[PDB]
C-alpha cells in the first residue's frame, strides 16, 4: 500500500512561531508561510513547502529583538520617497520611486528583516 509520496503534518515549529495554515497534516505542495507571536519577528525561510519527502527548508526562529536598520539604502535610478527615519524597524517597508523615465520592475518597497533589507525594486528606462 501507500505511493511513492510521503505527505506532511506540521513539524516542530518554534514555541513562538506560527504557520499561515497551521493545519495538522499538509498536502504535498502546501507553503506553509510562517509567521512568529505578535511580538516576535520571524527570520529564517518564512514559506517552506510540503515536499514529498517532507516539510523542507527547514524551519525559521523567532526573535524579539531585531534591529532598526537606520536609514534605507538608495535607489540606483530613484529614490526614497518618503521620509528617511533614523531608524526604521523590522517589517518597516520604504517606498521608493524612480525618475518619471524608467519603469519600475521589482517591488517599488523593501522591507527590513532582520538587520538587512530585503532585495531593491530596480528600474529601468522605458
Amino acid at each position: 500500500e501507500a505511493a511513492g509520496e510521503r505527505e506532511c503534518e506540521l513539524p516542530k515549529i518554534d514555541v513562538h512561531l506560527v504557520p499561515d495554515r497551521k493545519k495538522d497534516q499538509y498536502k504535498v505542495g502546501e507553503v506553509l508561510k510562517f509567521s512568529c507571536k505578535p511580538g516576535f519577528t520571524i527570520v529564517g525561510p518564512n514559506s517552506v513547502q510540503c515536499y514529498h519527502f517532507g516539510l523542507s527548508p527547514d524551519l525559521p526562529i523567532c526573535k524579539e529583538q531585531v534591529q532598526s536598520c537606520g536609514p534605507p539604502p538608495e535607489l540606483l535610478n530613484g529614490n526614497v520617497k518618503e521620509k528617511t527615519k533614523e531608524e526604521y524597524g523590522h517589517s518597516e517597508v520604504v517606498e521608493y520611486y524612480c525618475n518619471p523615465r524608467f519603469l519600475m520592475k521589482g517591488p517599488n518597497k523593501i522591507q527590513c528583516v532582520d538587520g538587512e533589507w530585503t532585495t531593491l525594486p530596480v528600474c529601468i528606462v522605458e
